[PDB]
């Protein structure tokens, strides 16, 4: 059994931050890294359809990039979420976030 901190929101093992404002890509990813977490990966299916769920009508930087010709990675492009699921646009752009981390257990 576990436990999220009191401004972010749990989801099977996982805790979530949605932000207040908007940041540029790589500034949200600054502002998730002092948590000592990321802009969210998103690791299952199950977990994209829970912050399309409850990210309200904002775009939503998440930690997912690319350098041109290359492939899409998982902490050039930067992918957010909007209603329906996942698009790019260039990461200077300014766009409310979300941060991940794990869950806080709670030992027995
Ligand atoms: C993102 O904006 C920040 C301002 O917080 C700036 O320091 C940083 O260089 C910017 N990155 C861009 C424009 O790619």
């Amino acid at each position: 059994q576990a436990a999220c901190p009191e401004s972010w929101i749990g989801f099977q093992r996982k805790c979530f931050y949605f932000s207040d404002d908007t940041k540029n890509w790589t500034s949200s990813q600054r502002f998730c890294d002092s948590q000592d977490a990321d802009l969210a990966q998103v690791e299952s299916f199950q977990e994209l359809n829970f912050l399309l769920r409850y990210k309200g009508p904002s775009d939503h930087w998440i930690g997912l990039s690319r350098e041109q010709g290359q492939p899409w990675k998982w902490i050039g492009e930067c992918a957010y979420l909007n209603d329906k699921g996942a698009s790019s646009a260039r990461c200077y752009t300014e766009r409310k976030w979300i941060c991940s981390k794990s869950d806080i257990h709670v030992g027995t």
